[PDB]
């Protein structure tokens, strides 16, 4: 009688089947592109004979149930909750399931976990045969229905100008189940209007898209205006089902396959220095089997005032040779896929979601890994007593200052590049001797990899 | 190909194969007297079948739970799986020679809206997804054109 | 300056190397799988020393040539020719050289001989060390060649349903000889369009395949719808080549081996009466060292109206113990071999080809050996003067009426089966005596092996 409507359907994500509370269930900001359903495998039996009386017969049997299909898209709207005062995306257990299979723990360091500054999602503890287990609850009008033991297969992140920032989720469940009784009241679990105002206070617009590309073999950072992009995280999950003739069967667990983090970035060719054309010609010139690039795509842009933004940080990526795409105005496409340091070392990449980004915050998130931990920005090597020169056979212990003063890693290395008339140790004691009449330089770079440069030309003379 | 869809008038689509298409110069027979006259055309057009009035009779033979399902649109076809056999001669071309009907298939797809009412679409769906059985035995009686006390055209 | 394609090959079968006419050579319609050639043997003489600085050198000698191999596939295409008005298959000399070692005589009664009703092949005259000798002529595009003194080694017939009736020929020849000049005009000898139309009017489809199997030890006919099968006519011909060390040698003569007529028949298991299951259970329950089965494989089906057909008849066959072939639908395999009554008797089996087989024609082919010779179908025995009973010490010379009225064998035998109150002679003069108060029977059967029954229950009493 009463017809169920699509627009009135609300989704609930849970980690447990009983005792649903605010810490285990949430209302998901799903769009109007929802779709789900479970199909089955069937077998037909035909008979082929040669007698005078052919047997035109066909007998059908049900054999098994395929995986339950579910897919929906949500808005990327990071925010801070009033309870914890820490930036968390509304759909945080989805990112936890995509990241690692451990118990949900925002106070840890692996998987989806927040902080006072930003919400960061790493895949360092992803090396599992089975990720975190969810339960997609589908409340269409009044009738209940949920999908048993869902697991996130992939997360489709679309980054295109003229398009608002969104993410599309698609996964599979063991068995979709319809329910008659309410598992839990949706009103108090569902987000109230105040946190809806708090969430809508932060929107991410993909029109402001700035890319950080830097090769680790040459450190040639480029300036590329983005036309449109897309990067997805794939788990390659396959459900395993038994094969029994007598009765039908349902899937039993799964084994996550190979982790894939691929992305496609479209951008216009530029003749300007460090532009798209220079990147393309450098890549098509140095044809190398292996690539090692710093790619840091920043959705929503960067600003001095706190602004909502989404960040991808791929430390050691693999850039496929670009193919310049012909159109009205030449716009090329670059394909990348983040490879790890070691196949089982994790650290494929990590993401940043928060409404409160300053350029320094995103910078230290990119270089150090967290939006809260500070990193060095500039370095000037300091002589032991404002000294400008050195004579032959004289010791000089180099000192150094770093900025900001709140940097977590402040120690720097000591090296000599230009000139051969002195030496430096781990502590910085520069030493000279006889037959040292030439000008020499001294270098200093911190171990956090900010790209900081500490330089000073000391005029080492022959002495008195 | 029988198509049963609302907003669509009842029609059937035929598709088959012949040994060899042949063009003819002489009239095999006069079309006028063989062709239907206007009176039987009036008699035929006196009866139309409209698929908008589609009522389904579904009943399982293991439980006898007849359902009440309003149809959104359907399609059922009868297939013979006919393949023509032709010889393979290198010197000259060849034409098909007879055929052997394969396996008889009578399949159909019925689209209908989910209903919370008793003996509705949702009850049928949940019963089927509850009693997962390899073999099914159902009374399906699709009635194109509807049913009425007065004489009405129906399929 | 030209390349030769396999599609332009034309094959002619001849019994003479000169004076080629339409009665000695005809074209054989071959298919893609045609193949022919001749291989050569060699030898390497290598020195095998053991010391340092050994000799490492070889040497090759051509020593012999192998027998030429040829094979091709043809369609079973019975038809009637306008010249003689007798049913004949286009590759009839192939059948003759397979069947007998005498000169071809279609008017005779052994080997390949035709009739106004059907074309027949029997192996009653194959006791020869060198069967009828052919010469395969090959015409590829423009160049000519032929194989000298061929012999039909075997003829494979595959009952592959949903396919056309086809036979595959194989054999050996003394030597393959390339001919530079045209032996005969292929335009005249090759089949013309009229006979091509007549042939294509008649095709044998393997789908319409009925099989007639009967246990001669129990008189039990089975209804087995076939799934797929094959039967072979094999001669096991081996070609002898002389060994000469100084010069290469080609085969000089041959010798036929053991004539084998085997088969293999696959079918599904049927629970119906006299089905496949009953045959399998009877065969595995008897467990007999020897079996006497009558097998009549009828390609093309049996019908009241005229239809083309190819029939293999095994009068006294030997059936192996069947096995169950576990597939999606359970089945079995009936592997048989046609054995003769006596080793030097021939008559292992025969074949009948025609484009006009009414059911009666194939029936009398099976039971009489020829499609033209009619065979008795039913019998009702008649007394002397329409008498219904008999009294003690009274004669009853019974007669017989048979159908059809044109059966070649109109005679019957006489026997008493049920009761002991009378005795019958060869002519049929039944005789009784006193003290005969029981009901006795009389039976008659034809001498052509049709399987016709003549029965009557005479109510002999003690008299008035």
């Amino acid at each position: 009688m009463s017809l169920q409507l699509l627009r009135n359907t609300r989704i609930f994500v849970s980690t447990v089947k009983t005792g649903h509370n605010k810490t285990n269930t949430q209302e998901i900001l799903v769009q109007d592109d929802i779709s789900w359903g479970q199909d089955s495998n069937s077998t037909d039996i035909t008979v082929n004979e040669a007698g005078p009386r052919p047997t035109r017969g066909s007998k059908r049997f049900n054999d098994s149930l395929n995986a339950a299909e579910w897919s929906f898209s949500t808005y990327i709207l990071p925010y801070k909750d009033k309870n914890t005062s820490k930036q968390i995306v509304p759909d945080y257990m989805l990112w936890h399931a995509l990241s690692s299979g451990r118990a949900i723990n925002l106070e840890g360091t692996t998987g989806a976990h927040n902080n006072a500054t930003n919400f960061m999602v790493n895949f360092k503890d992803n090396s599992y045969h089975e990720l975190a287990m969810l339960h997609i609850y589908i409340l269409t009008d009044k009738t209940w229905s949920y999908i048993d033991s869902c697991q996130i297969n992939q997360a489709e992140v679309n980054v295109d100008i003229e398009d608002i920032g969104r993410v599309t989720w698609s996964g599979n469940g063991n068995q979709l189940i319809p329910l008659d009784e309410q598992p839990f009241d949706p009103d108090q679990i569902g987000i109230d209007d105040e946190t809806y105002m708090t969430i809508q206070g932060s929107y991410i617009k993909n029109k402001l898209t700035i890319l950080k590309i830097k090769d680790m073999d040459t450190n040639k950072s480029y300036d590329i205006p983005i036309t449109g992009g897309t990067f997805t995280i794939n788990n390659n999950i396959t459900y395993l089902t038994p094969n029994v003739m007598s009765r039908v069967t349902i899937p039993i667990g799964s084994f996550t396959g190979a982790f894939e983090l691929t992305g496609s970035l479209t951008a216009y060719l530029n003749d300007k220095s460090l532009g798209s054309m220079e990147l393309y010609k450098d890549l098509i010139k140095t044809l190398k089997v292996v690539n090692r690039f710093e790619i840091a795509l920043v959705l929503g842009g960067e600003y001095d005032d706190e602004r909502p933004a989404a960040i991808l940080v791929a430390k050691q990526a693999h850039v496929n040779i670009p193919t310049i795409e012909t159109d009205d105005v030449l716009g090329t496409s670059v394909e990348f896929k983040a490879i790890p340091s070691d196949l089982d070392a994790g650290d494929e990449g990590y993401l940043g979601f928060s409404s409160k980004y300053t350029r320094t915050t995103i910078n230290n998130l990119i270089v150090n890994g967290d939006g809260a931990t500070d990193a060095v920005t500039a370095i000037t090597v300091k002589s032991a007593g404002n000294v400008t020169t050195l004579n032959r056979s004289a010791t000089l212990q180099m000192s150094v200052e770093v900025t900001p003063s709140s940097a977590r890693n402040k120690e720097v290395t000591w090296a000599i590049t230009a000139g051969d008339a002195a030496t430096i140790n781990a502590t910085g004691l520069l030493r000279a001797d006889a037959s040292k009449t030439g000008a020499v330089t001294v270098e200093a770079t911190a171990k956090d990899g900010s790209g900081v440069k500490g330089t000073k030309v000391i005029t080492v003379t022959a002495g008195g």
